[PDB]
């Protein structure tokens, strides 16, 4: 047993990380087949990033202005195009380590693994949750842009995040692999502020199902509730409202424990309104919200 | 900026994990060069695991009794030996993906990355610390035996742990790659307790420095303490004593923040006597002790 913040094995993503450089600006890129994906601001000088006109900055760039390196080995750029805030660079070599992959735009509350990369070399792996305000509580240093977030189902790597920005509050913002930012952020060198964050309700409920599975079930009450009533109450406590998809992904945990989702909602609502009464859940007085229902099942039944 | 429990990239280890089956028992193995290391209880049966005479059970085994699968290929075992609790399976093929590696014995309070594997296929990576009582608080299910813990220095993988056991308390026990258990544990099917679990003081202080580097300072105070007077209080709370080496290792963090180590100790002493009320540090409601000073320096340098 045991419950930990767990990342996916990073080997399949490691073989795809490369370094992209324009002039002196360097960051990370994702090499899949014969295309490298990286943040478009690599074409900016330090001064350009303050108020960049990317369309104009890109028209002054040719394939030969782009330095793409796998390690110290260069991959000649034979084509380039801009898709939203991501740059796509066609290279003359298909990545022999390209895994089965796809690009996905995740929802708030969903978790993914981040391969922290520097100069095209991953340095650490850790799991992140997309906060409801479209930030992630990551750990990123200078030169980390281009780091990607991913999940692995079966043998297919689903890329969902590429790093771009650190906010003044210390949290982080980025895009999907199609260059579309998560949240209302832009790739400018400007102090941008995210919206007020909230607790990921679906993940809190998954954490409660995790407790029940392990014999910690003192919090189960005899009431039930409607989805609408719970949402209205949940927002009064800074909790995100549940969707139909939330109820459905809680299905397996509901069937495994025999506790209907709306019953657990009624239990969680009582915890929100009355507190923990000096008690703990899974050895904690804090309600954990960065464990998705899939993380709970995967850690109560290790799948690979 | 930011601070997160973070493991090393697992690619180099993934290319080394294999599946080892003996009779009706399957677990993970580590394929380096022409040898596959795994827990020796894979040779045991249901009745053997209760009190196995491993030397007795091992000699009655043949190379063909061992099914070593590396993906869709089966490796031919051409030799079997035993080094303490680690069974060594010689194979006719050397692992092409063998990286630069060494076998090291981790010290208590030090951290390592764990590649949790099942049926020779890794499924998750997370960081652990070797607790003073020589257990680790991991996440392991049935079939996780053979999983390894490691660190990576440059291009060298330092293997330091192989998983064997989950104690009745939910914690986990294992060996180094020489088959020597961490702690007073034994690879038999018995319920085993560990010593009293003390807190890794130097790690808690590093983690306090990380909180300051990241904008958290509500726990600081104007007071200072001597090393001994802090250790008096710390030991009273089942905290490991702080040594001058620990003080020295914290230097970089103290310089970066401008907070003397003994000033942080005065803060920790207050936290231990008053508690945190309802407040949290770096999002946690407890004092985290599984971050080493090096972990903090690596994530907070320049921040
Ligand atoms: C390996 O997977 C075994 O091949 C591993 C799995 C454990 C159990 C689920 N999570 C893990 O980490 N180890 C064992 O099953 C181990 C086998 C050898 C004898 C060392 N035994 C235990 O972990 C074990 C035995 C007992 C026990 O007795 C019976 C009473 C309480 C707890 C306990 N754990
Ligand atoms: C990339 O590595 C640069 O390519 C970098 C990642 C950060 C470095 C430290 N931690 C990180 O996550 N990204 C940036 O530097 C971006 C670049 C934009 C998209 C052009 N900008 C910021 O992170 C940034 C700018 C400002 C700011 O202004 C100036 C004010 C406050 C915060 C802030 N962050």
């Amino acid at each position: 047993s045991g419950f930990r913040k767990m990342a996916f094995p990073s080997g399949k993503v490691e073989g795809c990380m490369v370094q992209v450089t324009c002039g002196t600006t360097t960051l990370n890129g994702l090499w899949l087949d014969d295309v490298v994906y990286c943040p478009r601001h690599v074409i900016c000088t330090s001064e350009d990033m303050l108020n960049p006109n990317y369309e104009d900055l890109l028209i002054r760039k040719s394939n030969h202005n782009f330095l793409v390196q796998a390690g110290n080995v260069q991959l000649r750029v034979i084509g380039h195009s801009m898709q939203n805030c991501v740059l796509k660079l066609k290279v003359d070599t298909a990545n022999p380590k390209t895994p089965k992959y796809k690009f996905v735009r995740i929802q708030p509350g969903q978790t993914f693994s981040v391969a922290a990369c520097y100069n095209g070399s991953p340095s650490g792996v850790y799991q992140c949750a997309m906060r409801p305000n479209f930030t992630i509580k990551g750990s990123f240093l200078n030169g980390s842009c281009g780091s990607v977030g991913f999940n692995i189902d079966y043998d297919c790597v689903s890329f969902c995040y590429m790093h771009h920005m650190e906010l003044p509050t210390g949290v982080h913002a980025g895009t999907d692999l199609e260059g579309n930012f998560y949240g209302p952020f832009v790739d400018r060198q400007t102090a941008q502020a995210a919206g007020t964050d909230t607790t990921i309700t679906v993940n809190v409920l998954a954490w409660l199902y995790a407790a029940v599975i392990n014999g910690d079930r003192w919090f189960l009450n005899r009431f039930t509730t409607t989805l609408n009533d719970f949402n209205l109450v949940a927002m009064k406590y800074n909790y995100e409202p549940l969707t139909q998809d939330h109820v459905d992904i809680l299905g397996p945990l509901s069937a495994q424990t025999g506790i209907a989702v709306l019953d657990m909602c009624a239990s969680l609502k009582e915890l929100l309104q009355n507190g923990m009464n000096g008690r703990t859940i899974l050895g904690s007085a804090l309600l954990e919200d960065e464990f998705t229902p899939f993380d709970v099942v995967r850690q109560c039944s290790g799948v690979t």
